[PDB]
RNA sequence: CCAAGAAAAGGACUGGAAGAAAUCAUCCAAGUUGGGGACUAUUUUCUGCCGUAUAGGCAG
């Protein structure tokens, strides 16, 4: 079978806002014409947080 | 049969100028290292002639 993922408004929007009132570890990715892309990503001026948990090697 | 499949970030460049770290000084006093002791054993090197000769040369 074959399978297409897609987003959740939902659930991206909330990550954005626990990362920086719980003190998580993240970094910031870049959308060039955020407008272009969505309502979340344009009102973020174009910077999406996401959460960084590399393995400790 | 992988958020699957494909992919050239490149080209150029003057950090410079100038300067005082200085004056002073008490480490001292005492002191028990000691007592005992096998380098030779199953070793290998003897016996002679010439030569003034413990020199130098020789047979077995």
């Amino acid at each position: 079978c074959v399978v297409t993922p897609v987003v959740s408004h939902a659930l991206l929007a909330q990550l954005q806002n626990v990362v920086h009132e719980k003190k998580l570890q993240c970094t910031y990715i870049h959308h060039d014409h955020p407008a272009s892309v969505g309502s979340l990503v344009g009102a973020l001026g174009g910077k999406v947080a996401v959460l960084d948990y590399p393995p400790p090697v």
